[PDB]
């Protein structure tokens, strides 16, 4: 995870939650 698998670098965030 720490090796650029956090979600696309916290791009994926998933947007946060589809955007809070």
């Amino acid at each position: 995870s720490d090796t650029r698998y956090n979600k696309d670098f916290i791009n994926n965030k998933l947007l946060n939650e589809h955007a809070h």
